[PDB]
């Protein structure tokens, strides 16, 4: 019933993996068209009966945040685009416009008066002003998590059928830096019909026009019979501004931007300049351009042409709205009433194109081909590879992945209830919602925008965690107090959040104590939320102000427990060494919390003046040459040293790690009976070109192969437990540390590139895995692709994003790289994987920025690594162009995404306490999540209604024989349900009432989106 995503390969015109093994790569210069060739056509083509339909389709780039901030965009530029359209092509009706970002209309519409605001939907509803997306940004493709990727596309849609009542269902992707196919996975499912996307390398260009393969049918890598394809229109050129849209010649296309004659500042860099339109020019200029269009069109199927008119933030003036309108108006009298052109042309929107295409299509003018694949790693010209924002700002990258679990918790935890007005519940999670969304812009997450954005982006995320935390703690004291007891105020803080991995240890000392006492307070409630909809043990670890303290259940029933001291490291100026400090005066305190499917479970920590029964300490080895000692208040193991040597650890039933005398991993034998597996991490760096072009925050352009950091004599401290243990090294720049629990390690890296300038730190791992040239990396955390090292491609075109993860693999040996942020990454040899870490640069790469990257801040580099024996494993075959993760690599990959969260009660007493929430909830198939649950209906509301959004991954058989699970039908999980509903993915449109008002579970690949409503 399900399509069978591992074992068919489908067939398709263009496959993306293939297409590449094929190409040349040559960079020719190929005349007039730099990267195309001259294009030739027949003029008897067209006559009377058969004429080019040319749209010629206005725009208006708006980055919300790129060289300035959203707000001083929208003061500055933005405002007077949106106010200017609205006069504009209200007094002019046959004058089109299409807007792509969401965030900016609902900024400008919200300070618009009543009789603007009709204006406003009278040009929406007569199709002049037309949205294409309708997302709150349009969003990079590379770092994004599909789930944020959804997230924004909800916000602008929800706005746009709100206020203007209109969907869009075709996507407008004009600037993101490289293509990749969530998008049409997740459009196809949220109701669209066309996308466009314009960069893409352009050697590809080139090799798809000579095809006239540019519209294509994109279906995911593993669909077999094509119902994911969404109808995708790639544009030619190298960019997206006038010059580069007319046709293939920009000397001539620039003579038709009519902003450039020079009362606006700008100029034609070919050197003629656009020329008005007159009666003593027209014939000549309308021979031009249609020439120049006649090109375009011969790289494509049918008669209908698209032409873009447009650039970052035109329709700005008044009179540039009058100079293009005018100018191209008096083109297109002449050109439609002259018979011998046969063409005709006129403003048109992105829809109307895509609308007359498919009549052609229907009239059999054409077949499109099918295509699968993504459009990763773009370059724009000669060796200039877009892979250095796949890690510029690894920071906000970081922050990123945070935001994006607490607002699917924010959401989760307040779903359950409906919440009076004065809980502000509603207007929290839009801020959280909003902030989170307009960083997925292609400047914000991409780190390519100037300090101060980058600085304006962070305070926006910082005050979307505080909504988040505030909604979770009012949620949390509700959800787990008894009814006739909860007294809530919606202003007090009843929990606070513990986070241990944001910012994390060494990059903020944001973490509570929790604060005990025989004389003042022998016990704390602590709570943690899973947002997973399965049954979940995690360790989970507070700060206590004693080690002398037990955990306990709600039951009172003892919990193992581990305490440890509180390790931080310095760069101690002093002795020249990184090395670690020990806490004196708080320890922390490790236990497993086992926790409901989407639900909450209560702990209790106790103190006692010894040793508890049920709580073990760790020992701790610092290992250097000239060691001094290291005091811990009232720890009771005193710290051993030694010389530096090699160790090995295991924790519980789990792996042996081995690790060098520099503290870094060497070898995992994964049981007894197994071989130590060579797996050995190293810290390299690369640098950058000095003749020649320079890496930025967009251009990864390596002087050569990386270069080992040499380490020196690092400290290396040691923390054996019984539940946890750990290797940390101080390194030059990174503060490496290997966790055990018992399964597959966690890697944390401090990573502080300090004033290295010109510097890019990478980490990597060398293994015996026999993998050549295949590796595969996620994208958007949706799946996994396979990549091919290609030796006729640069190193810097190797480099591919890494969402969320990255394998490579033989036929027995897989090793799994999990990553808690989007950095990049490749495998450069076989058995190799690598992922870049930081980079500090301290020149422009020539893309507009102007500025280097020198704002660099400590960040908590988060991973767990994961090898597996495979050959028992059903993969797909050869030519298969996905990879699948095994369940462990897919558990490992959710424990850094979405932890359970912590929080600590933050009063003395909590009356009425109760010991779990969701104990009821169904613990459904490992694969599946509930990616979103969302109430859509304010309290007020007769009717309320939930939407959910499940997704089920693919994952691995090797073997591990299935249990029973239930099933999770997420209509009931709210009480007096009176409707079930499958909705597009945005919520916004009903596509089936659902029988029983059970909603089904989905195929493993698939994405479904629920409303369940409730009678109230
Ligand atoms: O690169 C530019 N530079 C530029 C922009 C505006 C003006 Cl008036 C003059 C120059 O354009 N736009 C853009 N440039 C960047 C890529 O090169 C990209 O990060 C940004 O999002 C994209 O919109
Ligand atoms: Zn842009």
């Amino acid at each position: 019933q399900c399509q069978d995503v591992v074992q068919d390969v489908p067939n398709v015109d263009v496959q993306m993996l293939e297409l590449y093994d094929r190409m040349s790569f040559k960079d020719i210069d190929g005349g007039v068209w730099k990267q195309g060739w001259n294009i030739k056509y027949d003029p008897l083509k067209y006559n009377a009966h058969h004429k080019l339909k040319v749209f010629v389709v206005p725009h208006s780039h708006n980055d919300p945040g790129w060289i300035q901030t959203f707000e001083e965009y929208y003061q500055h530029d933005t405002k007077h685009i949106l106010s200017n359209a609205l006069r504009h092509l209200h007094d002019n009706p046959e004058m089109k416009f299409i807007w792509a970002e969401i965030s900016y209309f609902a900024r400008f519409y919200h300070d618009l008066g009543e009789n603007k605001k009709l204006q406003m939907k009278s040009i929406v509803k007569n199709g002049q002003l037309e949205f294409v997306t309708g997302g709150w940004v349009m969003p990079d493709e590379a770092n994004s998590h599909w789930r944020n990727v959804l997230l924004q596309l909800t916000e602008g849609q929800t706005w746009l059928k709100q206020f203007m009542n209109v969907t869009p269902t075709a996507s407008w992707a004009i600037d993101p830096f490289g293509h990749s196919p969530t998008m049409p996975y997740i459009l196809q499912k949220s109701g669209f019909k066309n996308m466009l996307i314009q960069r893409t390398h352009y050697s590809v260009k080139k090799e798809l026009a000579q095809q006239r393969q540019l519209e294509f049918l994109w279906r995911q890598i593993w669909d077999n019979k094509g119902d994911t394809a969404l109808f995708t229109h790639m544009m030619p050129f190298y960019s997206y501004d006038i010059p580069h849209t007319c046709g293939p010649d920009p000397k001539v296309c620039c003579q038709f931007d009519f902003k450039r004659m020079g009362s606006f500042g700008l100029s034609c860099p070919w050197k003629v300049p656009p020329r008005t339109i007159s009666d003593q020019n027209v014939a000549a200029r309308s021979d031009l351009l249609v020439d120049q269009w006649k090109k375009k069109a011969e790289l494509y199927r049918t008669n209908v042409l698209l032409i873009p008119l447009g650039d970052d933030f035109r329709f700005k003036q008044n009179t540039e709205w009058d100079v293009q309108r005018v100018n191209y108006e008096r083109l297109f009298e002449h050109i439609n009433s002259q018979a011998h052109f046969n063409v005709q042309a006129q403003f048109g929107t992105l829809q109307e194109y895509f609308d007359a295409v498919h009549q052609a299509e229907r009239a059999g003018q054409a077949e499109f081909p099918t295509l699968s694949g993504d459009f990763f790693t773009y370059a724009d010209r000669s060796d200039n590879y877009w892979s250095g924002y796949y890690t510029s700002r690894p920071y906000h990258k970081r922050m990123d992945r945070v935001l994006m679990h607490y607002v699917r918790a924010a959401e989760m935890l307040s779903a359950w209830h409906s919440w009076d007005g004065m809980a502000r519940i509603e207007e929290r999670l839009e801020q959280a919602r909003r902030e989170l969304s307009l960083f997925q812009h292609h400047d914000g997450i991409t780190g390519t925008a100037k300090t101060h954005v980058v600085v304006d982006y962070e305070q926006r995320m910082q005050e979307a965690l505080k909504a988040c935390q505030m909604v979770m703690q009012q949620s949390v004291y509700r959800l787990l107090t008894k009814p006739s007891i909860y007294s809530p105020d919606f202003s007090f803080s009843y929990f606070t959040l513990d986070d241990s991995r944001w910012p994390g240890s060494g990059v903020e000392d944001s973490r509570t104590t929790i604060i005990l006492g025989e004389d003042i307070l022998p016990s704390k409630h602590v709570v943690m939320h899973n947002t997973l909809p399965h049954w979940r043990e995690q360790l989970v670890d507070f700060y206590v102000s004693s080690p002398f303290v037990s955990v306990t259940d709600l039951a009172n029933n003892p919990v193992e427990a581990q305490v440890s001291p509180v390790w931080s490291w310095h760069h101690d100026t002093l002795t020249k060494t990184i090395h670690p400090q020990g806490s004196t005066t708080k320890y922390r305190i490790i236990f497993k919390a086992r926790v409901p499917p989407m639900g909450l479970a209560t702990y209790v920590l106790t103190i006692s003046d010894s040793k508890p029964e049920h709580t073990s300490y760790a020992s701790n080895l610092l290992l250097r040459k000239n060691p001094t000692s290291l005091p811990l208040g009232q720890y009771p193991e005193d710290v051993k040293f030694g010389d530096p040597r090699e160790i090995s650890l295991r924790v519980g039933n789990g792996p042996t790690l081995a690790f060098s005398e520099q503290g870094l991993l060497k070898s995992i034998q994964l049981t007894q009976d197994s071989p130590h597996v060579p797996v050995h991490f190293k810290f390299l760096k690369y640098g950058v070109r000095s003749h020649g072009d320079r890496s930025g925050a967009y251009l990864f352009l390596p002087n050569g192969p990386a270069s080992p950091v040499e380490l020196g004599q690092p400290v290396v401290l040691v923390t054996k437990g019984k539940l946890e243990s750990s290797v940390s090294v101080g390194l030059p720049s990174v503060v490496h540390q290997t966790i055990m629990r018992g399964g597959a390690p966690e890697i944390r890296n401090l990573v502080d590139i300090g004033s290295l300038d010109n510097t890019e730190i990478v980490m990597r791992l060398e293994t015996h895995i026999d993998s050549g040239d295949i590796f595969y990396t996620d994208l958007n955390g949706l799946q996994f692709i396979k990549r091919r090292r290609l030796d006729k491609l640069p190193l810097q075109a190797n480099y591919y994003p890494i969402p969320s993860g990255m394998f490579i693999e033989d036929a027995n040996t897989r090793l799994t790289l999990l990553t808690g942020q989007p950095l990049g990454g490749s495998s450069l040899a076989s058995g190799e994987l690598e992922i870049m870490q930081d980079r500090r640069l301290a020149s422009d790469d020539e893309r507009g920025l102007g500025q280097g990257v020198l704002d660099n801040k400590p960040v908590l580099h988060i991973y767990r690594l994961v090898l597996e024996k495979v050959n028992n494993c059903v993969r797909p075959s050869k030519l298969h162009p996905a990879g699948y993760l095994t369940s462990a690599a897919h558990k490992a990959s959710q424990s850094l995404l979405d932890p359970l969260d912590k929080f600590i009660f933050a009063e003395n007493e909590w009356i009425g306490a109760q010991g779990q929430f969701g104990g009821d909830h169904p613990s459904a198939r490992e694969d599946l999540d509930v990616s979103v649950m969302r109430r859509l209906t304010k309290s007020s509301a007769k009717t309320q209604r939930v939407g959910y959004v499940l997704h089920r991954t693919n994952l691995m058989q090797c073997g591990t024989p299935e249990e029973h699970t239930q099933k999770l039908d997420v209509c009931h999980l709210l009480p007096n349900v009176a409707r079930c509903e499958r909705t597009t993915l945005t919520f916004l449109q009903n596509l089936e009432h659902l029988d029983g008002m059970v909603a089904p579970e989905v195929c493993p690949m698939e994405t479904a989106a629920y409303v369940s409503s409730h009678s109230s």
